C-alpha cells in the first residue's frame, strides 16, 4: 500500500475513508473528528487555501490545517450529515420547507463568495453537506478547487488604452464582462430543481434532444405530476435562476428578495441552527451597565 | 535622483535613455553594446522574462540578462533602427516592398509564437525593432509584457465532466475557444494597413462614428486616392486580417500562402539579412567527406 506523512500522523489518529479521497481522523490534542481530503500530486490546491483560509462565514466549510507531502493533506471540519446528494440521489425529494432552509443557506453561502471576489463555478448536490442527521441541520459549501478569485481583469487594463489596435472580438467581449459569477447562479437553479422535484431539470434520460441543447435553449424538462405537489413561489423561484440570458438571470441577492424567501419561520429555524453551533464557541461578553 | 543596483553596474555601464524607460548600456566583458528594460515595481514580469527564455527565433527579441531590484531590470539585444512607429509617425508611408520584407517576418515571427503557445496581445508599430538603419533590415518582435501562453484550458477540464450542472454561456463559448491567437491576426492587419497607406483603419479623427463602432463593424477608413498607389494583392491580404469574426479571419499560415507574399525576391533578401548577422556568430562546420 502506502503511509500518511510523519507531520499528519503526529497531530492526527487517521481513521475510515468517507468516499479526491476523505478520511475521518480526530484531533489528538482535542479528540474530535475531522476529515481530511487527500489530494494526489497543484495550482488549484494553492488557490484552494488561499480562498479557504480568507472566507469566515457559517455556510462554508472551513480549514483546520493543511499538509504539503507526497500527496496534499487539507484538514477540514467533519459534517456529520454527509452530502446533500445523499439526501437526493435516485427519485428522492425533500420536503419544501427542508428545501427552503438548505437554500436560503446555500444563498447566504454564495452571497458571501460572489461579495468576497470569488466564484466556486462547482455548485452540485455532492459539494453540499450537512451538519448533521437531522434534516433541519445547518448546511457548508465546500470543493473550492475549481474555485477562481475575480480581480482587476486583463480586459480592464486593455480599455485604459486606445483600441487603434485591439480586435473587435475584445471590444465585443465588454458587452458581458464581470457576470462570470452568474455561473454560480445557474448551478443554484439547478439544485433547488432537484431539491423540490428529486429528477434533473437536464437529462439524457428518456428524451432525443442532447444535453448541450437543452441546457443552450434553457428548455428544462418539466413534469407537472411532480410539480403539483411544489408551490408557484418556488418553481417561480427556479424559473428566474434558470434563465439563459447571464445579464438578465437572477443573482444572489435577488434570488434572497424572492418571495418565496420571506418566511420568518424558517429565517428564525436557521438562527436557531446558528446559535445552537455557536454555544460550545460562545466567550463570555463584555455588557453595558447603567 | 536614484542609482542602478550594484549587481548591474558591475556588469554593464549605463549610458543615455532611449525611450517602461529603456537605456543604453555597454556589457563590460564584450564591450558590446545592450538595452536596458527599466521596469518600476511582477507577475507580467515573471511571464514576460520565462517567454523571453524560452523563445528563439531571428525575428523576436532576446533576453541577454535579467535583475530583479526596487526595479526590475530585463537586459537585452540593442537595436540599432529604433521601433517601426517612427518609420511611419505622421503620414509617412514605406515602399510596398519595403512593407513586404518588414510583414514576412512579422508573420514568421507571429506564426512562430502561436506555434509555441504564445499570444503576443500587444502587436503595434511601437513593439517591431528595425536592426539597422537600412531600410532592408531584420525586424524583431519585442514587448511580451501583456503575452498570454496557452495551455490546458479550465474548459476542457469542464468539458471531461457532465453539464447536468453547467451553465449555458459556458457551452456557447465552446463555439470560439482556441481562437484567442487570432487577436495577433486583427494587429498585423492594422500594423500592415499603416505601413502601405500611412494612415490608420481606424481613428477618431475626421468622422462621427466612434473608434469602437468603426472596429466591432470593422468598417475601415478607406481612402481610394492613398490605395491607388499599392497593389490589389496586398490590399487583398489586408482585407483578409481585417475580418470581424476571429473564426474566418486569416492565420499567420494563410497569410504567409496569400500571393503577395510568393515573392522570392523578397525571400532572397531576408536570407541574405539573416546569414549576414549570424556571420559573427557562425562555429565552424562539421562537412561531409566522400
Ligand atoms: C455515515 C456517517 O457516519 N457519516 C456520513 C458521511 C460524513 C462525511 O463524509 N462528512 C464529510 C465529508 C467531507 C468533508 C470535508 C466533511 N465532512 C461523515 C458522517
Ligand atoms: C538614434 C539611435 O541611435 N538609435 C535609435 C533607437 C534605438 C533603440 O532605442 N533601440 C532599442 C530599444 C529597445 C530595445 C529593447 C532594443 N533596441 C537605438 C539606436
Ligand atoms: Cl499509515
Ligand atoms: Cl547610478
Amino acid at each position: 500500500m502506502s503511509v500518511y506523512p510523519k507531520a499528519l500522523r503526529d497531530e492526527y489518529i487517521m481513521s475510515k475513508t468517507l468516499g479526491g479521497e476523505v478520511k475521518l481522523a480526530f484531533e489528538r490534542k482535542t479528540c474530535k473528528k475531522v476529515a481530511i481530503k487527500i489530494i494526489s500530486k497543484a495550482l488549484n490546491v494553492e488557490t484552494e487555501i488561499e480562498i479557504l483560509k480568507k472566507l469566515n462565514h457559517p455556510c462554508i466549510i472551513k480549514i483546520k490545517n493543511f499538509f504539503d507531502a507526497e500527496d496534499y493533506y487539507i484538514v477540514l471540519e467533519l459534517m456529520e450529515g454527509g452530502e446533500l446528494f445523499d439526501k437526493v440521489v435516485g427519485n428522492k425529494r425533500l420536503k419544501e420547507a427542508t428545501c427552503k432552509l438548505y437554500f436560503y443557506q446555500m444563498l447566504l453561502a454564495v452571497q458571501y463568495l460572489h461579495e468576497n471576489g470569488i466564484i466556486h463555478r462547482d455548485l452540485k448536490p455532492e459539494n453540499v453537506l450537512l451538519s448533521s442527521q437531522e434534516e433541519d441541520c445547518l448546511i457548508k459549501i465546500t470543493d473550492f478547487g475549481h474555485s477562481k478569485i475575480l480581480g482587476e481583469t486583463s480586459l480592464m487594463r486593455t480599455l485604459c488604452g486606445t483600441p487603434t489596435y485591439l480586435a473587435p472580438e475584445v471590444l465585443v467581449s465588454v458587452g458581458t464582462a464581470g457576470y462570470n459569477r452568474a455561473v454560480d447562479c445557474w448551478s443554484l437553479g439547478v439544485i433547488l430543481f432537484i431539491c423540490l422535484s428529486g429528477y434533473p431539470p437536464f437529462s439524457e434520460h428518456r428524451t432525443q434532444v442532447s444535453l448541450k441543447d437543452q441546457i443552450t435553449s434553457g428548455k428544462y424538462n418539466f413534469i407537472p405530476e411532480v410539480w403539483a405537489e411544489v408551490s408557484e413561489k418556488a418553481l417561480d423561484l427556479v424559473k428566474k435562476l434558470l434563465v439563459v440570458d447571464p445579464k438578465a438571470r437572477f443573482t444572489t441577492e435577488e434570488a434572497l428578495r424572492h418571495p418565496w424567501l420571506q418566511d420568518e419561520d424558517m429565517k428564525r429555524k436557521f438562527q436557531d441552527l446558528l446559535s445552537e453551533e455557536n454555544e460550545s464557541t460562545a466567550l463570555p461578553q463584555v455588557l453595558a451597565q447603567p
